[PDB]
């Protein structure tokens, strides 16, 4: 079918207001229009997240004091809503791939925010699809450990959790070894791949391709969540991975193949330009479109300069990642998803 496009100019100017990212979802809508990638998709108006939808993860005295603490709460009911909806198209069987590019706060807590994240929209998505698919696999391909889905879900092997994500000492949230595996009945549902600074596309995708491989058999999911922050992208203030649009492409080609059920989400992503060409290319891959290599004229224009190109170029660092602990890595994997069924 057609993809669903969360979308609409109220919630676009109420994403630009956020702390961090100023104007990136203006940036990242009008890219994606100045492609006309907006006709090739279906446009669907974002709901508000309402006190009980958002308690399904919740608690209510968070809730409560996210009311005192703000216009922070009306940001987190607007993006959580916008997640739900994604979630409610998908359930309804209006689409495949329903895509939220303001969303992926993987942070945040059920009574407590973390790492700029309020609420957890992701969680709530998942809640939303868990009303018709029995078995979700959320997987998380931003710079950053997805610490609260994966503590959400972590005693239950209805949902699955993958997470790439640098791992190194000092580095946030600090949490997500590959001994990090869930708990009770859910033991063995968390996967997490630990990775060095410096990794490129090609090895990446050779990881994840592997990893993804040998869950989706042990697994057999019915429906995805796919968080796709581009804090991993070369240029990022993050200054971690030297990844490039086209290396998450392809991790996102591979889950398309499967024909499931996928909500896309955003995330991390603080160079603006950067994170507007690795979505509009992303929404390409999903549209399976090819695009013209030059940044068409529109509003933002100016900010892709001084190349005016989609194309991200890697970063000259070392990569860290030695082939042999990679292998550990991908091994101890292998012994973990031998208790999955
Ligand atoms: N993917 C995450 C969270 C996210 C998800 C969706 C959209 C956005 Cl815009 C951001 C991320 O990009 N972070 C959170 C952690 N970061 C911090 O500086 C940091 C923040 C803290 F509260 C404490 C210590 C820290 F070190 C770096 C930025
Ligand atoms: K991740
Ligand atoms: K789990
Ligand atoms: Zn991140």
């Amino acid at each position: 079918l057609v993809p669903v496009y969360i979308y609409s100019p109220e919630y676009v100017s109420m994403c630009d207001s956020l702390a961090k990212i100023p104007k990136r979802a203006s940036m990242v809508h009008s890219l994606i229009e100045a492609y006309a990638l907006h006709k090739q998709m279906r446009i669907v108006k974002p709901k508000v997240a309402s006190m009980e939808e958002m308690a399904t993860f919740h608690t209510d005295a968070y809730l409560q004091h996210l009311q005192k603490v703000s216009g922070i709460f009306d940001y987190a009911a607007a993006i959580g809503g916008a997640t739900i909806t994604a979630a409610q198209c998908l359930i309804d069987g209006m689409c495949k791939v329903a895509i939220n590019w303001s969303g992926g706060w993987h942070h945040a807590k059920k009574d407590e925010a973390s790492g700029f994240c309020y609420l957890n929209d992701a969680v709530l998505g998942i809640l939303r699809l868990r009303r018709k698919f029995e078995r979700i696999l959320y997987v998380d391909l931003d710079l950053h450990h997805g610490d609260g889905v994966e503590d959400a879900f972590s005693f239950t092997s209805k949902v699955m959790t993958v997470s790439l994500h640098k791992f190194s000492p000092g580095f946030f949230p600090g949490t997500g070894d590959v001994s990090d595996v869930g708990l009770g009945k859910g033991r063995y549902y968390s996967v997490n791949v630990p990775i060095q600074d410096g990794i490129q596309d090609e090895k990446y995708y050779q990881i994840c391709e592997s990893v993804l491989k040998e869950v989706y058999q042990a697994f057999n999911p019915k429906a995805v969540v796919l968080q796709l922050g581009a804090d991993t992208i070369a240029g990022d203030p993050m200054c971690s991975f030297n990844m490039t649009p086209v290396g998450i492409g392809k991790c996102l080609k591979y889950i398309l193949q499967w024909q499931l059920a996928t909500l896309i989400l955003g995330g991390g992503g603080y160079n603006l330009a950067n994170t507007a060409r690795c979505w509009t290319y992303l929404t390409g891959v999903i549209l399976g479109k090819t695009l013209s290599s030059e940044i068409p004229d529109h509003e933002f224009f100016t900010a892709y300069g001084p190349d005016y190109v989609l194309e991200i170029t890697p970063s000259c660092r070392p990569d860290r990642n030695e082939p042999h602990r990679i292998q550990q890595i991908l091994n101890y994997i292998k012994g973990n998803l031998k208790h999955v069924v």
